[PDB]
């Protein structure tokens, strides 16, 4: 009767969501800054888990020893008063000048060197207040133009750069992961790793490859008109979902980062279905921004309806996989013989038998109707309580 | 001085290409049918040095064992007759009603079982006529909602089906490699492994990953909006560029198989640039239309078209490498330094650098111009023969 | 308790749509054809108000006058049966050969008074079986390269046709009026006319505009990534919406054609919301194609899913309207300022008015939020039923 | 043999663009701000032959009247020192927060007449500078969330706003017509007036039509994947076209500016072939922005190479129009039939022409082959320089 959350449910927050100021390409900020530990506070209060971070969010760019330390006990003390927990972090290697053509990509060596040294300083940071998860967005690897960047040499700096991190947390002995998140466009024209396949198959070329996994975002993936379920049933077949980064996102265009349930719903009520089936327990992440046209109660508004949305999302989930009427239309439409192997008679076997060849009436076969519209309109009466 | 292409610069062309008799949704044919020997001739005048197939453009499908073996031999004496070879072939698993929910991931068990036999017995035929690469897309493997298809349990009997093919081709002991196509949408509304790195990350979870590759299409990245050039480049650094199909696709829309260099024309360049740097020595396959508005002597100047198109691109990548002007524009933006690698001193010494952090100058850095702009500009003044 | 159609929701579906066989650019039909008469029982039988149809449909091509009047006799019979009524129909320039380069706007002048022969045949037998509206969809008007099609010169042959049916049907005393359907690209490369915007100004540039209107589709608007009710607003004021064609679109790929409330639901949500606060009166007809996965069963689920989900939506977007914590939220984001005139004082009051200028409180101004999050959310709720 | 720009060829360009600082929605500017005056004398010097300027650019917001009348004294010594002229500028209703909800179309009643008195002001000074044509772009007229923003309560808001600066020119004398500028998204999620099309059918709703015409961007259509030469001709065909702003864009995604011949090169040639041969004489406009990798150099190597483009695409289009093989292909796929009447011996003589319908030998038609391919090869090697 209420879609109340509770940190039980695991929902969390980058300090720099709700504290997006608005800028944007073409406009001032229309808000004030807010202290990260306004922020934490404000969260706990709705109901979240948690919060993220990059390095400069906590801590502004230039900082003195003595500065920093300033600004992590303050955190530590909010993080204390609040039962907040920090469950991920990351570096941001995409704001300062100095990364114009990127951290671990660019073509200087010395940007390159310097981009590695601030990841494993924040790297420490993290572990000391408890991340799991060490995120990389390589928001500035990539290129306008097809000159500027040799592609295979690009790629061979960006696993250098990964091993020696890798390297680095194991002789460091830190129980922390790396989840490298993919997007194909903006800030530069071209990003490296677009998708999650491009990230999961530069992984498996790692030399540590059970360190690293992805941290899909929907919005980035549907700015290549992708299936975001579809890639994020690909990343958990591959034991390869180790965060992942929820918001909303209205077709192909520049990264709009709506709150979760805005852009394209059915495809939600599809991730929530696949994550809660598949027994996902990571953290639910916001990556969102609250649209420039709010004040900060708008802020706050767009951080519930996050979670609000996907509480509802799966309830109405739930209640579509647990309808008899539902179970008999996933046996119509043969979900149950797709589960099921081809030939586990064998390779011999299937070459002699005839009733997969020679005598099989593909006619017979063709004829037969697979019933997916019946099945997504019980989808969608479920996904609209109108049932029925 | 002339751009005449010889059957040393393996140009090859699949049989439904220029035979494609012109239906699309909307329309009939507007062209008779081909005759595969009178295709091969005519390719052959053309310069090209061999031609593809899928079993169905060869042998009508339902044809009994006699009909067959005549329709083979006519072919193979076409192929005496010209000097043609046939370095690839592949399957029809899409035309045919029987796999309309597709061909190895159908939801109904006993489609997928023929699907695999259907398979097997075109690899027995592509060894005989000699084709090193077999090809597979799998246009139908897909959905148009959500729960039609439980993805994880799809990869699963995909998994298998490939695996049982490399099963057989290595108890056969044949020399065949396996190039999977991918492809993002268009039949189904979304297809499994729709980008060249999903294709890639997938052979890694296969049983004897290196009996297989990708066959990336020019056009089909494109309709997701990715660089084509950059994911070839991430192919040929995991050396699994196995074949590559060539075409021009005006971006994110129906697949529009326009002959080569028609589309997006600078792409084309550097990809051309890339395919001649990296060595790549398979066959420039075409995988093309003529357009429907095209009498025969349309489908022959199209085709033509591809291979001109390719040579003259060749010519003018070479001339842009070649330029003194070009390598002194690459040093200045530093491409020199990104093929350095970051950090082959070490883990430790680069911790211990204080050049790298503590003492790095990060404005001075900051305010160095790439210089991309020049050097993508001497790219142009190239393509466009305006130097200059 | 029931969202049951009747012919008094006017919902109408094209005979082409459940008659849709299945043949897409890669596979054959996987259903059998359906005879018109059949087709109307039954969507009568569904609670259907009438049909539309294309002369190709109905007549097939090259009958004969008195296969002609047999087939027509037969369906009026149906019609009469049923009480189905015929309030639209079009002329196919499309499928046939001979209009591979357009009809209206081919390039050779003997198929464009063909073309014009054509429609003029088949608006007398619409006005015989009683329909007010003519559509005209341009399928073939366009061109894949850019020399192929001089657009100047073709505009002005799109409008001389038009102008030539404009006074066909004033001299014949017909009260028929048109209306405009834009695509953007598919079967061509890229239509003349691409969007909703593109045909209401080109209206504005035949001699007689007042009989011609538009016909938007969803997909079609949505293959350019636009939202399509922004566009139904602008025709709407423009007073041009004289039909609407209902469906569902997955973004920017091939037209899906798919049952309307799948695709992009929530734009299907405010689609419905104007249409009602609007008070259109036309038909709510359906151009959809039931996937080729389904057989004859799946083809009635998936025309009643049309009609279901225009009547839930109705309903929720009713209820979004009626509530009051709506209606104050949208004077808490002053909708209703936006209906009031902004200089009503006109253009001299507004010079002198220094409060709107020189006194003008800028930053004051700034600061005030828009509220537009938690109005969204609002509007969420009450589609998923979740109100709360 | 040289592609020297000179004033006489009518090339221009914005203030913004040379002076961009490099401010992204993920980083910091990269470069210095330019005086105005630097950047007048540096263009001068290349070649140009205007600037541009929306009013924040040239003023400082929130300039007292003396600081103006000094920012604008300095700039007309810069004019008048170098021979510059300024035939265009516009209003900046997008920067500041006051204009986060638009100008013209915000909710709030204050701000909209802010935005006209703020837009007024600067039509004065263009006019005294000798501007002929005034931009607007309404990039913050829109929505992210559907019951934002009723439009068309928001269209009779912008009709309001444009009539009322037409009443003011004209009681004024000025003689200066307004040029609209569409863009389909960015920075709002959905901006109105999205495309040419929208923005001519617009025009024809307001009080005096005849003062108001469009300023197409290229990278605008083509982020919603529309043919920009082909809209081009559509303003061409209406009357239209006052103004253009020149640039690259690959595909849909962000707003890139590129330079002008980057992103789709063979769309800038088809646009550089209708321009010249429509003989529009209006500026040359280059809207683009240096990418954030370059420095001053690059930013002034970026801006020849606008230039430069243009003039290697003009000569090439020259070249392919007076080639006699191509006027020839020209005849042969019929486009000097496209140009001819479908029906100038009128609507009863085309009824009673037997030829056009009872003896129209569809087939003998439908066989013809148009000859696009062989045409658009030829276009291919002109743009190439290959001919060949
Ligand atoms: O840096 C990690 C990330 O998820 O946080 C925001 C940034 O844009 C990226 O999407
Ligand atoms: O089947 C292999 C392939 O490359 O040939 C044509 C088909 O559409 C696919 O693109
Ligand atoms: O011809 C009118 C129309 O609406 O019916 C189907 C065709 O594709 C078009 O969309
Ligand atoms: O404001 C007019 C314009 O052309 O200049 C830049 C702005 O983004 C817009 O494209």
């Amino acid at each position: 009767m209420n879609y109340q959350p509770t940190p039980e449910d695991r929902f969390t927050f980058g300090l720099w969501t709700v504290g997006w100021q608005g800028r944007d390409p073409f406009g001032d900020a229309t808000r004030r800054a807010l202290d990260p530990v306004e922020s934490v506070r404000r969260l706990a209060e709705l109901g979240a888990h948690g919060v993220t971070f990059h390095d400069d969010d906590l801590i502004p760019f230039g900082s003195s020893d003595s500065e920093r330390e300033e600004h992590v006990k303050r955190f530590r003390q909010a993080l204390d008063d609040t039962g907040m927990k920090v469950p991920m972090a990351t570096t941001n290697l995409f704001t300062h000048p100095v990364f114009k053509d990127g951290g671990f990509t660019a073509n200087d060596r010395d940007v390159r060197r310097y981009a590695l040294r601030k990841t494993i300083r924040n790297i420490d940071l993290a572990v000391e207040l408890g991340a799991e998860t060490y995120v990389a967005w390589g928001g500035r690897e990539g290129a306008e133009s097809g000159g500027a960047k040799d592609v295979r040499d690009a790629l061979d700096r960006m696993k250098e750069a990964f091993d020696l991190l890798g390297e680095y947390v194991t002789s460091q002995g830190y129980d922390i992961r790396f989840a490298i998140e993919p997007k194909p466009n903006e800030p530069r024209g071209d990003i490296l790793l677009p998708t999650v396949g491009h990230a999961l198959a530069f992984i498996e070329r790692l030399e540590r490859p059970e360190l690293y996994g992805v941290n899909p975002e929907v919005g980035h993936e549907q700015m290549a008109g992708l299936n975001f379920p579809h890639g994020i049933a690909q990343a958990l077949w591959a034991g390869k979902l180790f965060h992942i980064d929820l918001n909303g996102q209205n077709g192909i265009k520049y990264d709009q980062d709506l709150r979760f349930g805005a852009g394209d719903l059915r495809a939600a009520f599809w991730l929530v279905d696949l994550l809660e089936s598949a027994g996902y327990s990571g953290p639910r992440h916001f990556d969102f921004k609250p649209p420039r046209t709010e004040d900060f109660d708008g802020v706050w508004a767009s951080a519930a309806g996050c979670m609000r949305n996907y509480l509802i999302l799966k309830e109405r989930a739930a209640a579509f996989r647990a309808d008899p009427e539902v179970q008999e239309a996933l046996r119509a439409s043969r979900l149950d013989e797709l589960a099921r192997p081809t030939a586990a008679d064998g390779l011999q076997a299937l070459l002699d038998d005839r009733s997969a060849f020679e005598e099989f009436d593909v006619d017979a076969a063709a004829a037969r109707g697979m019933a997916f519209e019946r099945l997504d309109q019980l989808a969608m009466d479920h996904l609209l309580g109108a049932r029925g």
